[PDB]
């Protein structure tokens, strides 16, 4: 056993260890969108921009989870991470909505986390969860909503003029 | 009754004057350790600096808890410090590994504190906990470990060298 | 045909999303480097910093590629991500030693691009290849050269004295 | 022969005289197309200022390769600057496609020219293109394409109001 090992639960250890691998997942998923969108016949820079901000801020949720699994005591265990589900996005609109569903997926796995880390009474597993993770998912949906929101009222995707215009005032 | 006493169970406030004598405790042995290496037949000025410096943290954890006590409405009431287990800490590495010891049994007495406040849905005394206590023990007992590893893959405690250049490289 | 697409052979437009999944790669491989020495029976920090630093360079060099493809009119596709041939890395020098075998190994995939490019006539490619990734493959391969060397003549992996005392006057 | 002329082939001499004249008349069909846009039935000036801007770096690649000829011991021998094909642009969307054609002609030139400097094995010649004009080429034709993209998309030529849009938030 590790020397630093305390209240730490086997399945809690495997369960950071699959946290680790969707949060490098959503990674390479908004890497994958914010290329899509420094394509010639696409040409939304403040939307390429967007997306590859948000791919360095999941390699920091990653890396955080790593630092977590070792303060801990628990082994980290990496696995392959698989490519996006999408080679093309189609637009700006099908973009948002594809990491509103992203975010909202991630943010299931992250409380399924936070009910074992309470049922394996591991106060500082939740602490740790709720701390780093938990609003930053709630805000991250809640922008995501509002973006997808503006882009329909907008009148996305049909409307080139509309996702431009998105392109220009909220994301640059 | 006090004016101020709030959903404050009588265990938690007998269990937090406990936690307030053992932080004390704790603040105790890292003095007696910090002297230790100040002997001029031990002379490692940066652990004995180290440990100093671990020694006043111990005393702000139990003022802060002090603090608590009055805030939810309970009475503090305090006991003899006990003296450290040892005199004679023999070595960098053995203090080093007595106080991951100390932390760690400093930590299940929190973890245990913890318990009793969830089981007596106490949220504020549960957040308290979380917010100024759990994380700051994860991160002395994995910075303890580190330490401890260094000076046994470096040759301590045999080495008066090993523990020599710890002292100037890490402590330093 | 994408409308900036001239003089971009097929073969090198699969060949760049090729070296994007190598990048990646390579970028995962020090990922994995980096929080091996962040475990508590470990406790090299300044091994930890170089090899998350490394990593985050080749994300970059990924990124920069990606880049290039659709520069050029090209169309990126991503394949998975391959978990690292290791989860244990054994040693400060066992892991400059792996990394000094990833290095040629990119180097060498970067040499047959190269060929490509050159068999295609295509110079453009030829320069980006040459002005940003022949002479820092050589100046990593080179500098991981270096610390090998010197961590055997320091008597690693067998001194875990070696091994501290090159984290702190190399790696710090 | 010149005092300083080494390895320089007759051939290239010539090439670089055509590729002289190439780079003033785009310089020339830029600075037309500028004033088009400052025409009072017309009246875009971002499209105007970049246009403008565009002429005046080609002007800049024509005196680098006049430079480039002394610098070689070959000799200028200069020739009339044919009109542009258009006196009415058209658009700011027609114009924008007219330069991505004249980008992607002159790019062929050069390649042309990098193909002879190989032929000839002059590598102080390919050099000079791959460093100065190759990844320029691509560039701005990159940018052109872009360009293109969103005003298709933003509804021009037919909307005027497209037209404007881009003239203010892309081009100003
Ligand atoms: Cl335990
Ligand atoms: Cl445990
Ligand atoms: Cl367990
Ligand atoms: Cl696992
Ligand atoms: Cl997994
Ligand atoms: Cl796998
Ligand atoms: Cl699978
Ligand atoms: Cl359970
Ligand atoms: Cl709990
Ligand atoms: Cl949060
Ligand atoms: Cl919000
Ligand atoms: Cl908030
Ligand atoms: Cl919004
Ligand atoms: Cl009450
Ligand atoms: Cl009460
Ligand atoms: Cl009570
Ligand atoms: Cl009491
Ligand atoms: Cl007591
Ligand atoms: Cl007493
Ligand atoms: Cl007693
Ligand atoms: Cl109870
Ligand atoms: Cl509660
Ligand atoms: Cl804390
Ligand atoms: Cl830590
Ligand atoms: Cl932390
Ligand atoms: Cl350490
Ligand atoms: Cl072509
Ligand atoms: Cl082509
Ligand atoms: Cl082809
Ligand atoms: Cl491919
Ligand atoms: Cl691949
Ligand atoms: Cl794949
Ligand atoms: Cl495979
Ligand atoms: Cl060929
Ligand atoms: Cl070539
Ligand atoms: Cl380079
Ligand atoms: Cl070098
Ligand atoms: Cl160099
Ligand atoms: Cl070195
Ligand atoms: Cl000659
Ligand atoms: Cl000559
Ligand atoms: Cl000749
Ligand atoms: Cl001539
Ligand atoms: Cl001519
Ligand atoms: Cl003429
Ligand atoms: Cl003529
Ligand atoms: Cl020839
Ligand atoms: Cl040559
Ligand atoms: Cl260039
Ligand atoms: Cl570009
Ligand atoms: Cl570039
Ligand atoms: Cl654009
Ligand atoms: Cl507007
Ligand atoms: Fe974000
Ligand atoms: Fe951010
Ligand atoms: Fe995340
Ligand atoms: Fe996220
Ligand atoms: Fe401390
Ligand atoms: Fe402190
Ligand atoms: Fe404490
Ligand atoms: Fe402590
Ligand atoms: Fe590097
Ligand atoms: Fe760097
Ligand atoms: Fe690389
Ligand atoms: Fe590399
Ligand atoms: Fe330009
Ligand atoms: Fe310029
Ligand atoms: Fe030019
Ligand atoms: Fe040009
Ligand atoms: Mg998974
Ligand atoms: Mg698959
Ligand atoms: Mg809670
Ligand atoms: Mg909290
Ligand atoms: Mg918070
Ligand atoms: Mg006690
Ligand atoms: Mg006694
Ligand atoms: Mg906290
Ligand atoms: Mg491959
Ligand atoms: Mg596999
Ligand atoms: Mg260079
Ligand atoms: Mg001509
Ligand atoms: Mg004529
Ligand atoms: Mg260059």
């Amino acid at each position: 056993t590790s020397q630093v090992r305390q209240n730490y639960h086997q399945d809690s250890e495997a369960a950071i260890n699959r946290q680790i691998n969707l949060e490098l997942y959503a990674s390479y998923v908004y890497l994958s969108m914010s290329y899509y969108f420094d394509r010639d016949d696409v040409a939304l820079k403040n939307f390429a921009k967007y997306f590859l901000h948000q791919s360095h801020e999941e390699r920091e949720h990653a890396e955080k989870l790593m630092k977590l699994q070792n303060q801990r005591g628990g082994r980290i265990f990496l696995q392959d991470i698989k490519k996006p589900d999408c080679d093309d996005w189609e637009s700006g609109l099908n973009a948002m909505e594809c990491a509103l569903h992203l975010e909202k997926n991630v943010n299931q796995s992250l409380l399924e986390l936070h009910k074992l880390a309470t049922d394996k009474n591991d106060p500082h597993l939740c602490d740790f969860i709720e701390t780093h993770y938990l609003n930053e998912q709630v805000k991250a949906i809640k922008e995501l909503g509002d973006h997808v929101t503006n882009l329909r009222k907008m009148g996305a995707p049909e409307s080139g003029l509309a996702e431009y215009l998105f392109d220009k005032h909220t994301l640059g």
